[PDB]
């Protein structure tokens, strides 16, 4: 009853900076996972040890944090400290989602926000990296 999803990322401000997320989740909620991530902005924190991971999705579903069982976050290069925004470059489906990970960061799920300012913000954010991020 278990399925598994990698995502490919690139870092917006530094193309040379990669990143793989991976999450497992219950099969029946997988579609909720999946249409979350598809209208999704990536956000990052890394405080040593400690990694956030917010997805944050114009979806008319906003998932609950608890459909994920495990979630694990690895970048090529190690990452200093800091936030960081990424493109989804690839998104795939794995067989054998039973298999072993490494829970090493927290995923947290929330609505874009209609306010005006943070609007703003992502549309002025979008124009300076070249990438749409409020589509
Ligand atoms: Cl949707
Ligand atoms: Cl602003």
């Amino acid at each position: 009853s278990l399925s598994m999803i990698k995502v490919r990322l690139q870092n917006l401000f530094d193309n040379d900076e990669v990143a793989l997320l991976k999450i497992t989740c219950y099969t029946d909620k997988l579609i909720h996972l999946t249409n979350a991530l598809a209208k999704a902005v990536i956000h990052t924190i890394k405080l040593n040890g400690i990694v956030f991971v917010h997805v944050i999705t114009s979806s008319d579903i906003c998932p609950n944090n608890n459909i994920v069982v495990k979630s694990n976050f690895t970048t090529m290069p190690v990452l200093q400290n800091g936030g960081y925004i990424w493109e989804m470059m690839e998104l795939t489906h794995c067989s054998q989602p039973n298999g072993l990970i490494d829970d090493n960061c927290e995923i947290k799920f929330s609505k874009k926000l209609s306010d005006s300012t943070m609007t703003n913000y992502m549309n002025q954010l979008s124009e300076l990296l070249g990438f749409d991020l409020n589509p």
